[PDB]
């Protein structure tokens, strides 16, 4: 139902989520897409009308989707799903035809404080820690470069 919030400018869906890291920052928590059941992504979901801020949405989604609790330690800013629902070539480069973003993502970095075995989606998703290299490859395999950009902005140790 239309409890969902949209950018008054672009019409993009507003979504918040978490890059969840281990205290030592060597791993990131990933979950399986419910739709695309073999794609590994990060916890996120739609902002609802009642929610006062993006952090609220981000921590709600991180609990509901991954059973993960912790503390927001950084604002990672915004990224856009630029997937289209066909090309235009500018002489030394080529691009997809102009369209509004599907989704504007507000990401936060979270330091994991607990992972619980029971959570709302624990029967609908898998959840696993990954090092930077494996996480990067997951997000390429999932076709989600915008979630990789959010990961890259995080304090995750990349020197593997
Ligand atoms: O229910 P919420 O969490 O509040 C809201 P969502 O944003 O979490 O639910 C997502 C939504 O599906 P739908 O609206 O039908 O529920 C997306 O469709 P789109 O953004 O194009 O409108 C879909 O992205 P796409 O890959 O199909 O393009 C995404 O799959 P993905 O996991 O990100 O790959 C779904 O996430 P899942 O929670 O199912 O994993
Ligand atoms: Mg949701
Ligand atoms: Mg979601």
């Amino acid at each position: 139902r239309e409890n969902q919030v949209y950018s008054p400018v672009t019409g993009a869906r507003l979504v918040a989520g978490c890059i969840c890291l281990t205290p030592d920052k060597k791993q990131v928590l990933m979950i399986t897409s419910s739709a695309h059941k073999k794609r590994w992504i990060v916890p996120k979901g739609g902002v609802e009308k009642d929610e006062p801020n993006y952090e609220t949405t981000a921590q709600r989604e991180t609990w509901e989707e991954a059973g993960c609790i912790g503390k927001i330690v950084a604002n990672l800013g915004t990224v856009e799903d630029m997937r289209p629902p066909q090309f235009e070539n500018s002489r030394k480069d080529s691009e997809v035809a102009k369209h509004p973003p599907r989704t504007e993502f507000h990401f936060y970095e979270l330091e994991i404080e607990n992972l619980l075995d029971k959570f709302p989606e624990c029967h609908k998703r898998h959840r696993k820690l990954y090092s930077y290299t494996e996480a990067k490859q997951n997000l390429i395999d999932a076709k989600r470069p915008e979630l990789l950009e959010a990961l890259n902005r995080s304090a995750i140790i990349k020197d593997d």
